[PDB]
């Protein structure tokens, strides 16, 4: 009857007589008129993480699968969306591979931000053109014992355009991971087919037990905004004289000790400033 | 019939069954009790941008149409305001002058995000005594065409006693913004009814094709930490021997290449640390 459904409503858990979406899955078979607004419970279901109240868009609309979700004849976007694109609203249930929600957010065009620490597997592809890497609540992002290649992260730029690269390096920004290798895998940045990678701020950061950080073609004027790259195996940076790299790299209070491989200085240019090390 | 609505509440998209207020200017007009809750679907009627769960307090609170807005008989408050203000939750639809919600948010007394890029026309007074400026996801400000004056940017303090200098200027920010001017405006440091504008660190800025940077009366130790200043039309840095100016003005890391005009340091104190320049 309906007293008791009015009663129901204005009880203090009320809003548990409201019919919600638990997942994203889900949502692609849920339809609406635009404007609709539904609660989208999760991400991934029963995990609590990454869910919100949706609202319906034109069907022609861009799908992110972080902002913007496919629904049946319409498109579902976060109704309440504040700009910042987390791992958990991409799918992060707190288990699994963290790379895989860190890489789909860069290449959707968002800045990454990780408040949580976790697992990485897939090398994780970091784009300055796209957005900036900002970890949060200690970010730790600790190498799983099957991870293979030579490298856990690459950091490129896909503008090779001139007219942008001084606007797209302005703000390239890492910040707040550290990253807990197991002595295989390299960081690398730049690249023969990359944009040139130059005015990247990597700040508050990390890089232990690694196997080194390496500088590829297109990579200069990196600034390490007080680091550590501490207990490295095999090498500890890379510089073998690529082409278009090398101008002023420079280390701002960065922490280097009880590294096992050198530093190789092949051509370039290197500040150490307020460093300490080797110890 | 009860049971269709019982049901209907019930499916997935259940909350769509329930009604919302359209836009802030409806929300004028929008009656209820102390403690009511409403549902605002955006700032402006039909871009789900800026909206947020709205709840009802003492007509006599101050609106600022950012987290409280005017109703019928009562104010609305953002029942779930963090603190941290973006544009959209101070009117901006994604086109249009975002300036326009960048001098709003600042004249209020928030650190104004800035979440996406867009275009600016009406110069920006950015006042340090209020709060930081911050962009993120690449943020790209684009001067319009029409834009007109001298100025885009002008960064003051209106507080102009001495207890608070110190206080105010210690967390002094701006940050993740590339301005792309079209070399007819600059940007302004100071000024002669200013408080003293000092200790303000510029981080991760561009200032890519405006017509240079000038420094008024009380800008002193200003930190351009990892920026950009680089396409810049008839002039590059101004500083015409201003009053109470010019003590440690230090570039950090930046890039200052292509310029089209000069340098001017009639005294003054500068320090360029691991810049490049002028290619």
């Amino acid at each position: 009857g309906d007293a008791s459904l009015k009663s129901n409503l204005n009880k203090p858990n009320g809003l548990s007589y409201i019919g919600t979406v638990s997942s994203v899955s889900e949502l692609s078979s849920i339809a609406g008129l635009i404007g609709d607004s539904i609660i989208l419970d999760s991400y991934v279901d029963g995990f609590n993480l990454g869910g919100g109240v949706m609202v319906a868009v034109n069907s022609d609309t861009v799908v992110d699968n972080i902002v913007t979700f496919q629904g049946n004849g319409v498109v579902w976007k976060r109704k309440l969306f504040n700009g910042v694109a987390d791992v958990y609203e991409a799918g992060y249930t707190g288990t699994g591979d963290l790379a895989i929600f860190i890489n789909k957010i860069n290449a959707v065009g968002f800045d990454c931000i990780v408040p949580v620490s976790g697992e990485i597997t897939t090398p994780i592809i970091f784009d300055i053109a796209k957005g900036a890497l900002i970890g949060k609540n200690k970010c730790t992002l600790i190498e799983s014992a099957s991870a293979t290649g030579d490298y856990y992260l690459t950091i490129v730029n896909t503008d090779t355009d001139y007219t942008n690269r001084d606007v797209i390096n302005a703000t390239a920004l890492m910040t707040g991971v550290s990253f807990v290798g197991k002595g295989t895998r390299k960081l690398a940045i730049g690249g023969s087919t990359s944009g040139e990678v130059s005015e990247l701020r990597i700040s508050n950061c990390g890089f232990i037990s690694t196997a080194g950080i390496e500088f590829l073609d297109n990579a200069y004027r990196i600034l390490f905004d007080k680091c550590a790259l501490s207990r490295s195996f095999t090498n500890s940076v890379i510089f073998n004289s690529p082409a278009n790299s090398g101008e002023v790299i420079k280390f701002n209070h960065c922490w280097m000790v009880d590294n096992g491989g050198p530093f190789t200085f092949k051509n370039g240019q290197f500040i150490f400033d307020s460093c300490s090390l080797p110890a």
